[PDB]
């Protein structure tokens, strides 16, 4: 057998099915004879190939493959990257490279170096000694994507390593089965357990591994015996939690004293994968108050580590909620009290605010919508106006990198065919990765793309005024028509200048066939 | 003195008086009381910012500052880097970090392990230990960049580190002056004047590095009085000579075989500012024929060490040419000969050959205009088709990388207005940096920008049939309309069918006041 | 031809002669038919192999080749390429790596991710993508090592390379020549030269780059023509200068307010071949005074780079003290008056001041003898102490590394066979590579060991002294028996308890026709 076809046999083997690629010389060995039970989506640029796999890889809860071309193609996925890494995404990033004949003279294409450029934003990242390796060094990039903490990974492979004959002791690749699906031995569970049913003021605080896992379910039981408030973990890459369910209490302020003051009195707060915490904002004070003991549950030693309080608990997400879950207590405590409506924003019959917006979108919306949000000024509104009840109902940017909801919107509706996906976005945000819209055209892939257009990077005029910053550059986009963007691009475009437009377009783009864009006049 | 106050000083001192960037919160204590005296180019995505930047350094001749937002803005800059570091330009990439005492918890925002992101693509990267100590590191940064080798660096400062007192032993770093304008010592250059003037048949290649240095006419009086013939190393980046001068013979093809085959009976052949080679293609074959000794004279030592062949002199390109070209002897063989007129491809009323959209250019546009390149099935025709009289008159991404002509020819003509610059830019290259097309409008940049429209990566179609690969996915792009996309970001849009339209778009274009896009209907 | 058989050609076409190692089973198929005309020298740890082979390569101005076994010897050899990194010392650094076919599994002595391991200690770090590239990666390292500024390389080569046919067209590497003697262009030189002639009160600094280009002569021809005192820059790796000329000023003090002091009233201040400054001990101040400009020559960007002051000019430090030597007027000024003898310290018949071992070796040892350093506590007064009139006479551990002048010296001594070399060495240093001296009984190279018994790290006790620093742990080191370890290892072991007995030791060292060592007991 060649390497490619052993390779290909490998990652069928391992569930693969889809490459995401942008094709260049180096893959050409690689995507010849492309095998008929594959799909390839190919983007135009690499920031969008990384960002389609990645919301695949997300909303499937399994890896996406990716081949990219060289140095080059994957330099320009690097930022891709840095918001894969925050997500825990399992992304097998391949990188086609020149052949080894060439590699010593820096021929043209030659990736220098290759294992050190992603770093060091990779789990893994290798170039394999020889052509033989290569599907064993897939392998192990397959299972170090898949363990928990999931993440990105990197192999380079030369041109001409392809062609050439395999190992034949490389079938015991082909079906090996790698779990880190392990909990807290049962000792040690029953003192933790033990606290949590002995706590009189219990709080929960969940982030984006809860909903990887699909331990959402979990949670709401866990949340419901407590009696217990939940929050979610600031910054917050997905929605781990039913947003109108009465325990539910919203999204963390990224700040040190601000949380510490929510959880003041809680005498034991479960954080649930996430890090403690992604703060963001400079917000000094104490990490906890007197009388708040801190336990996280979290899938990542890098994040057990860095915690600057707390007890913690490596081990997966998904084992350790069901196992809460099922053993916890039923306290006799009254459950809380779901949070009040938020209130309507008198709105004229001008432009929109974003308020309006996304009021109009829970309305509208089916209540198995998935929403991404790259709004940067409007978060906070945003997560107080959907319902979203349903697990893989929202993603934002984990490392806030821009340039991620456009494309991951791709690729979350391709991973979800029935789940109608509205990407929020951004004026500025939008253009960060702006040739992913041609991808959702050509394959017919239907998310509903918002553009909330208020003419500038309004989160950093935001910030700039509240340091009384002033002559601060390059913090306005005017001049940026999105219906003429999608049009270049081949998507539906749909204009919103007022409320009655508004429902109006998204009225139009629900029943449409395929994407749609949507540019919203928002208030600046 | 802050140290805001004392970089905004050094970098003045030092000539820098413009900072390309894409904005976020980290950078704000730097972009805020931005100086007077100094100009911001803001681009919509890093790849832009960064090829902006690079065009504009290449051009001009002398260092250009960029800032980003952390890793997911660096990031997404490294694509374009990978061709500053091939091309040798000497970006100061700058790139905000959290607040330092929010590093540690790694809150959002927060570039971690900073200095590795962009290795191996920087000569030089670092974070400061202390805020007192950025100047000092930008000053590292200045010289690194501007040292010869030149090539792109770069430095992480935290948020905080700006307002913090800088050290009035600062001011020392103010007026360092900084030289590598270095050539052999005289007693082995004569050495090598005397091996020039007793060659009976010498050949000259020329790389990119003398067109950065402005060396083209010193190599063109050292062609004269050798009677050599003049190639251009192969994967030009840049052009170092008269296209129409009497010995140029053109672009070399990047493979080991043709480069020994033309070379062959050349008793010595001199290269001057590229590497020993930047091949391609797989040719393989001999280095060099029987008869021939090569010398190189390469401003870096990486080149040098790497060549498979030949003797090497690590030197300053413009010291070494300027003193050869006056040393040389006067050879009393014959000049050589000028090549002739190449061939007019037969033209029908209908879709456009790449070789008459040349043949149209060359006509049409000013004697000094500046093309830049990302047509990568058509480069061999270009360079047999222009007339290129002038130093930098020519850009090319020097690691294959695309994504560099689009934003680059912006910079270009930044750095040259009275120079038009036009970018013939394929039809899947141009999507890369699509949004750079937004900076060119808002501070009308007139660039014209010549879209290849053949429907494919037509380049990656002729290396599949070449090889006979069947089956290869992701190698057509239809469905993008370059006209929508040029009014998304505001610039003047026009077609070109047919030939008689071409012309009539060229008129319009080269009249214009401001950017223009043509998108051509190329022969697929 | 085989790698094998290609590499030897290609080391002894480029003056390789001698691998300095220690062996392991991964290098077996690359020492096994080992080529009569080189020789290997053993050393027992690899920080003895570096170390000598260091010395050896300083000594001869040559690059110096060593073979060491993986991850385990590379990383024993780490402190010691500190040093050499510093001193720009040219050393190529191989290390043998599994067979390919066992590296994906990690094997037993698979070196992993061979070419991070020893960053960032060496200028170029790696391991070839096949055995065909294995001659042309180490022509790559042969002149990476070489080229200005010189330093440590390092080349990770797979068992099974070497068996491997070679490339036949690798014969190109074998004769290549690769200069990077350079200095700065005439009209430059010429402004630079202008400068010096009209300064009224020039100074000169010089650092080990002047030695290690045998530079020293035309630095005192400088010297003598500008009237000029010399000092040597701090921390000094070499001597560069005849330390009883009338113009030697001595080693200046690591200090930055130190160094402006002595400066002041210099208008000019010339270093050449130093970084600007290897300061040590915190000294705060200005740093220069008013009045003084610093001109820098230096072979290393980074040095240029990173000077706080002054201007600079990278080039080759022989082709430039050469050129300056020869251009610069003869001032009218006078002569600097020589410095006087120093004091001679008062000595009883007991134990003896380091002062009156300085004293002593200076009586009694050849003039053309040459000192090694690494008693830490004693520099300042041997700088003082010994007249040494000729280049390559001083070696000091140029990272402060200690390990460095017990293997330095045998290799030193080595290169130097008529030249007898001193190593004057504290207890406490000894230790670090005691195994060493085996190395000089061996092969019989006659170095005379001097250890400077004071049973403490005294250098540290003196610094906690000034710091007042109290219950500093681990500042002793009694019960060391070194004439014991010197027979442990076969080489003949001397006492000095007192004056008489050192001056008898001496005699006898002197005279001896092996290695020596001697233990002096000194005032603590
Ligand atoms: C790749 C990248 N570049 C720059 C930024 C900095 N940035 C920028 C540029 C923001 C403004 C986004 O503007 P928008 O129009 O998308 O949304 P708002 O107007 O609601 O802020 S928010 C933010 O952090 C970033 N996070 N990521
Ligand atoms: C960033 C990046 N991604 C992918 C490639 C691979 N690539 C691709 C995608 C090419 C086709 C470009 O198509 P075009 O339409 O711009 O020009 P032609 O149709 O004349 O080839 S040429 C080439 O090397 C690359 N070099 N750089
Ligand atoms: C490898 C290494 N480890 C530790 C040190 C720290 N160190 C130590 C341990 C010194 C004392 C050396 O003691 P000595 O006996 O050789 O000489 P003195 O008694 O004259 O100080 S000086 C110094 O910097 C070092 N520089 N290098
Ligand atoms: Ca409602
Ligand atoms: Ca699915
Ligand atoms: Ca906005
Ligand atoms: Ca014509
Ligand atoms: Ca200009
Ligand atoms: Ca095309
Ligand atoms: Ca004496
Ligand atoms: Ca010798
Ligand atoms: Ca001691
Ligand atoms: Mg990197």
């Amino acid at each position: 057998a060649s390497v490619h076809g052993t390779t290909y046999e490998l990652l069928r083997r391992q569930g693969i099915d889809t490459v995401f690629g942008n094709p260049g010389s180096n893959a050409l060995p690689f995507l010849k004879d492309f095998p008929e039970d594959f799909r390839y989506i190919l983007a135009l640029q690499e920031a969008c190939v990384v960002g389609i796999a990645d919301g695949y890889a997300q909303a499937s809860r399994k890896p996406a493959f990716i081949n990219l071309h060289s140095a080059a193609g994957t330099g320009n996925a690097m930022g891709a990257l840095s918001n894969a890494w925050n997500s825990h995404s399992p992304l097998i990033v391949t990188a086609g490279q020149q052949t080894r004949a060439m590699i010593g003279v820096e021929a043209l294409l030659t990736n220098v170096d290759a294992a050190n450029l992603p770093r060091p934003l990779v789990k893994w990242s290798y170039e394999p000694a020889s052509a033989a390796e290569v599907p064993h060094a897939m392998s192990r990039a397959i299972h170090m994507a898949s363990m928990a903490p999931q993440g990105p990974v990197y192999l380079s492979v030369p041109y001409d390593d392809w062609d050439k004959d395999a190992d034949p002791q490389s079938h015991h690749l082909f079906d090996r089965h790698v779990s880190s699906s392990v909990r807290l031995n049962d000792q040690d569970l029953d003192i933790l357990v033990k606290a949590l049913n002995s706590a009189s003021n219990p709080a929960i605080v969940l982030g984006p591994d809860v909903d990887a896992a699909n331990a959402n379910a979990d949670c709401v039981m866990l949340a419901e015996r407590l009696k217990a408030p939940v929050w979610v973990a600031p910054s917050a890459p997905r929605c781990p939690f039913p947003t109108r369910h009465p325990c539910f209490r919203g999204l963390m302020p990224a700040g040190i004293a601000a949380i510490s003051q929510l959880l003041e009195g809680h005498d034991v707060v479960l954080v649930i994968g996430a890090p403690v915490f992604r703060y963001h904002q400079y917000d000094p004070g104490q990490y906890l108050k007197p009388g708040t003991r801190l336990i996280s549950v979290t899938c990542d030693p890098l994040e057990a580590a860095r915690a600057p309080m707390g007890d913690a608990i490596v081990a997966d997400i998904g084992a350790m909620a069901s196992a809460l879950a099922n053993l916890v207590e039923e306290s006799s405590r009254q459950l809380p009290t779901a949070a009040p409506e938020p209130a309507k924003v008198d709105q004229d019959a001008g432009r929109l605010h974003p308020e309006t917006v996304f009021d109009t979108l829970n309305d509208m919306a089916p209540e198995n919508a998935i929403y991404l949000n790259e709004s940067t000024s409007t978060t906070a509104q945003m997560w107080q106006r959907l319902n979203m009840r349903n697990p893989g109902s929202y993603y934002f940017c984990a490392a806030g990198g821009l340039g991620f909801a456009l494309p991951a919107a791709i690729g979350v509706q391709l991973a979800e065919p029935e789940r109608q996906v509205i990407a929020v976005i951004g004026d500025g945000s939008a253009n960060y990765s702006i040739s992913a819209l041609w991808t959702a055209a050509q394959y017919n892939i239907p998310t509903i793309f918002v553009i909330m257009n208020n003419g500038t990077y309004g989160a950093l005029r935001w910030f700039a005024g509240v340091l009384e910053a002033e002559n601060v550059p390059g913090l306005d986009v005017p001049g940026i028509d999105f219906r003429a963007l999608a049009k270049g691009y081949g998507v539906q475009a749909l204009k919103a200048d007022n409320l009655e437009q508004l429902k109006g377009s998204l009225q139009e783009a629900l029943s449409a066939k395929g994407p749609v864009l949507i540019e919203v006049s928002t208030v600046s």
